[PDB]
């Protein structure tokens, strides 16, 4: 169910992000991908929050090499499982100098 | 924790309903009641607040 959510605007956003997920109602849909850039992100996490699509039962694929690299905390106690990908490892001890 | 969705029900035991930031929860699909004694629908109370 491929919904294109990149040609919004900044005013009526609180709007159409309500009516895509109340599309996204008529198939009772759990399983959703993301695939936006990590600005892009947290603005749909945060409205995923203010709807209540985050408590058990959902589960969410943020396509983007940085999962770490957006605030996380928010839907940390939700219920619902999040999945992603990271390339920076910080378990490396070749990173951990550079973040040191 | 996320319960605030279609099912619960809270109740705003004060007199200031609108005085604290309800819209945190206004789309949750949780009902919210409360109390207010400052009404803005009075005539009087929208001089006040101009």
């Amino acid at each position: 169910t491929a919904i294109n959510v990149g040609n919004i605007n900044n005013d009526k956003k609180d709007e159409t992000y309500r009516s895509l997920f109340q599309d996204l109602e008529l198939k009772k849909e759990r399983r959703v991908i993301l695939d936006c850039e990590r600005d892009k992100v947290n603005d749909i996490v945060d409205q995923v929050i203010t709807i209540g699509k985050h408590v058990k039962g959902y589960h969410y694929i943020i396509a983007n090499l940085g999962f770490t690299d957006g605030d996380l905390l928010k839907i940390q106690f939700g219920g619902a499982e999040v999945s992603g990908f990271q390339i920076v490892d910080y378990d490396d001890s070749l990173v951990s100098k550079f973040i040191e």
